[PDB]
């Protein structure tokens, strides 16, 4: 039930965190694409919001750990 | 019953949490690509979106954390 | 059974929070990049829609809350 | 199973009534954003369509609670 | 079961009258917003057509109370 | 078991029900938005359209209510 | 188990006819409001087609009274 | 298990058909909008189109009745 | 379990088969309608890819009787 | 569980392969709408698709006989 | 458990495979259809991609009956 | 549970493989149908794609061994 | 249980990371398509991606391992 448990927690928050970064990673290509001058306004924008969006992942890979240990 | 508890709110807090960022991060980063020179209003709207979007998935994680304690 | 709908309350409420802010902030982001003018009007709209918006969310979680303690 | 119960309405109702104020709030900013004098009708239609939206999710959550107390 | 039963029917009835009532409001305004003229006419669309989707969703949540009683 | 049945019986058909009606609807108030003309025709197709679309959600209600009784 | 069956069957079947027709009404519409002198041609599809997208979800109210009585 | 099984052929037959009618229905009424002329044609398509789309889920009709009796 | 069984052999064959068939019907009446004079060679087409189709759900449907007796 | 097996592989397969054979006979029929000339080339193409689209789907149908048998 | 086992291997192995040839398929269809001139090109594309595509789900398959025999 | 176990792991390893590499090679045959000229360049990159698409699902794939060994 | 939970965890970490890299790589070749000078920026943005992306997977697949042993 641990085990369910602390699998449930770390496939969901791996989900979340993954499509997340790769919806904001694609975004700032595709702006970058679009404009070429802005590369690095956009990959600041990326830098900020990949650990903004992999925060509650992260605190529920630790939570799955809790649940292991 | 406790740990499958806490996994689930855990794992829904992180989608939660992890995609509503990128939606916004994402508007965000094609958002100032369109118009680079209206950058520091829409990162505002970033700063002030992210938070009250995190808000009820950290409550959750909060709650994810009185199962498991 | 009290953890496991704790956690189904609370998943459920951060889900629905988040994703709804999203949608909204994410319309804002964007009515703002194509009328910079509108800046003012379309954050007091972001503002009210808000709170209606997180309302039932946070009632959940008050009754996540209820059904825990 | 009472536990269960009210999660499970309180959950469906979040999700119900915080997403259909984000389709309505979200209209209402689209439609500003096009028709900047017409700001006073839609934020009516804004205010008339959130209620009706929400009067089924508030029920739910008043079943919710039937089923806890 | 007449506590997970009575759930199931208003939570879903919760989302069915919801998400509907959304959809109709969102037409409206988004209507509202192309053809300013026809704001009265579009309006009564709206009055008739929210009471119908409502209908079976007031049943269920009627069906709702009589499993929890 | 009958009060389990009765909800999904009752829960599905609210979903039908509300759904199609917002489809519908829907199509009348964008239809009625570009050929304001033909008002009264539309408005007819919706109310020969919305009964037959609730038929079988209706059936379904009635069986929820046999299930139950 | 005859009780859950009843009500799956006439469950899928509300989603399937309200679904189905309200797809069928849909295409009549917008295709009467793009052409308004096809109004009875396309109507007379309407009424073709709706019988036939409703008849297994009817043949499956039938199996949900034989399951039931 | 029986009445459970007849029920999911019959409620799965039921979605099949409903919407896979409503899919040819609708491109038939869209097709007939766009170029009248070939009215007779596309109903043709639909009328030979209708019963191929519909065959297994008849048969599945069928071994929902065999399930049952 | 034979009969559950043959119930989701039956049921996913009816989805697969009835929807199949739809979306190449569909494909056939909307290419009509784009080149009329392709009438024959598009229904050609029609009648090779139905069959294809419908392969694979047929044989389920005979596994769905073989389980079934 | 051998009956429950073989139904799952069957209607899975049968999922599979229908629907990917009517994504490639719907882009045959597309491309040649879109220019006749290509006919056999696409013809081929599809002759190629099919059988390779089908050899897992097939598969799965020897291993669900195998479960039967 | 093993039958039930090989059938969740093989079924989803069969929805990978299928349905990730269909697209690459379909993707080389619809390209050459625009750029004929590319045929080859775009057919060593396929004939690289599909192999690669079915690397997984063939492995899969093995697992499969390795959990049958 | 050993079974059932790696027939997840395998499964969800497949889809994951061949979804990944169909949506990279699609992408290859899309770009380089637009862009002849890079059809050297959009491959190497579709070589270095894939096999980092298929890292975890070659990893998860030795887990679902380790699992049955 | 542990088998289960491994094989969630596993399973959950190849879909996300599978597809994020994807979603990733897609946009690098749809960038370098639309833009064949910005060639290597965009891949130093996928080499930046891809890693952050597949963080979480991993530490998943670390925890899959612990689970198991
Ligand atoms: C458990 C299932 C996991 C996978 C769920 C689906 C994964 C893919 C999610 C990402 C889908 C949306 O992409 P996106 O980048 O926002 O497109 C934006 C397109 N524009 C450029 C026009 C804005
Ligand atoms: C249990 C697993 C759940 C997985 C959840 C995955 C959901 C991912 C959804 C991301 C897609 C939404 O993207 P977005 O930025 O709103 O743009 C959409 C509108 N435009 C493309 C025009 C900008
Ligand atoms: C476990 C289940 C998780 C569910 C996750 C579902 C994610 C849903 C994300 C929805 C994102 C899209 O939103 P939106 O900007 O209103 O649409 C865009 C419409 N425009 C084209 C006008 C921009
Ligand atoms: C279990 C949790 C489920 C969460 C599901 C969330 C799904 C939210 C999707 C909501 C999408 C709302 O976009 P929409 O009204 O189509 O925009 C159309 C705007 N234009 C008319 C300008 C194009
Ligand atoms: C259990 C979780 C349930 C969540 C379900 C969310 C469903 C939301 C679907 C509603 C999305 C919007 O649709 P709609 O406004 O009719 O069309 C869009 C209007 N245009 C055609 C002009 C773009
Ligand atoms: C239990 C959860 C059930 C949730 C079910 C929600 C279903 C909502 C989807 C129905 C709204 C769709 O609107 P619509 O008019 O077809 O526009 C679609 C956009 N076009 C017009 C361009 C096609
Ligand atoms: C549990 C069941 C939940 C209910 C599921 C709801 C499904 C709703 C799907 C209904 C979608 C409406 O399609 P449609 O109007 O034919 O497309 C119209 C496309 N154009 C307007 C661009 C031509
Ligand atoms: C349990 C779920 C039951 C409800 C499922 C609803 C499925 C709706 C399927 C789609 C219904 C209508 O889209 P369609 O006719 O394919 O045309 C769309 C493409 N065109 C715009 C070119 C016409
Ligand atoms: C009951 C549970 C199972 C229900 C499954 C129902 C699924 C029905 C979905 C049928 C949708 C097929 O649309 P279509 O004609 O290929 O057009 C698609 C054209 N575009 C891709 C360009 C939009
Ligand atoms: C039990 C589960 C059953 C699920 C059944 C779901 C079936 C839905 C399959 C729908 C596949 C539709 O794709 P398509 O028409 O090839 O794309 C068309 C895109 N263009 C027109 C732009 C080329
Ligand atoms: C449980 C089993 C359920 C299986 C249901 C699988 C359904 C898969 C349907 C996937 C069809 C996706 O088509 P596609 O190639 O992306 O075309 C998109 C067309 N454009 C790129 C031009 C826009
Ligand atoms: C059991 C679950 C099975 C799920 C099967 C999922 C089907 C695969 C996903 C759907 C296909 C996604 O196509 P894509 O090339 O990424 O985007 C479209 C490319 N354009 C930019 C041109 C629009
Ligand atoms: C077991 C269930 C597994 C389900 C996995 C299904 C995954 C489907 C992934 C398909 C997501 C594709 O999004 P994308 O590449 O951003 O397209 C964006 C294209 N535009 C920019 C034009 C919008
Ligand atoms: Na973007
Ligand atoms: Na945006
Ligand atoms: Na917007
Ligand atoms: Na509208
Ligand atoms: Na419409
Ligand atoms: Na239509
Ligand atoms: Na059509
Ligand atoms: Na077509
Ligand atoms: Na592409
Ligand atoms: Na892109």
């Amino acid at each position: 039930m641990a085990f369910l448990g602390a699998a449930i927690a770390a496939g969901l928050a791996a989900v979340a965190g993954a499509i997340a970064v790769a919806i904001i990673v694609k975004a700032t290509i595709e702006g970058t694409t679009r404009q070429p001058e802005l590369r690095g306004t956009l990959q600041t924008l990326m830098f900020i919001g990949v650990p903004l969006a992999e925060a509650v992942p992260i605190i529920a890979i630790v939570i799955s750990l809790l649940i292991l240990f």
